[PDB]
C-alpha cells in the first residue's frame, strides 16, 4: 500500500494524493485527489488540471463537485486513471483555480516527491 501525499495548503484549503496501483493490472494507477477546507469560508468555483510527461498517457473523471464548504465541511474528490505500461517515472503538474474569501485564487505547480511505487 502507497502512502498519501499532502502536495499543497493555503489558508485552511489543502489537497491531497491518494495512489492504487491494482495487482490485476501492472501498467495502471488510480490517483485521487481530495480538497480539504478547514477555514471559515467556503470555497467554490475549485478546478484542478493536471499534466503529465507524454510518455504515459491520463484520462480523468469529472470531480465529485466544484464547492468545499468551511469548517470541515465534505471534501471534493477526483479521480485521475493514469496508464504508464512503460513504467516512465511519474512527473505531475497541477493548476488549481477556485474562489475563496471572494479572492480568485490560481495556483500552479509541480508534485515534488512523487512515490517511485506510483509508477515503478
Amino acid at each position: 500500500p502507497i502512502p498519501d501525499l499532502k502536495v499543497f495548503e493555503r489558508e485552511g484549503v489543502q489537497l491531497n494524493l491518494s495512489f492504487i496501483r491494482p495487482p490485476e493490472n501492472p501498467a495502471l494507477l488510480l490517483i485521487t485527489i481530495t480538497a480539504t477546507n478547514f477555514s471559515e469560508g467556503d470555497v467554490t468555483h475549485f478546478i484542478c488540471q493536471a499534466a503529465v510527461p507524454k510518455s504515459l498517457q491520463l484520462q480523468l473523471q469529472a470531480p465529485s463537485g466544484n464547492t468545499v464548504p468551511a469548517r470541515g465541511g465534505l471534501p471534493i474528490t477526483q479521480l485521475f486513471r493514469i496508464l504508464n505500461p512503460n513504467k516512465a517515472p511519474l512527473r505531475l503538474k497541477l493548476r488549481l483555480t477556485y474562489d475563496h474569501f471572494h479572492q480568485s485564487v490560481q495556483e500552479i505547480f509541480e508534485v515534488n516527491n512523487l512515490p517511485v511505487e506510483s509508477w515503478q
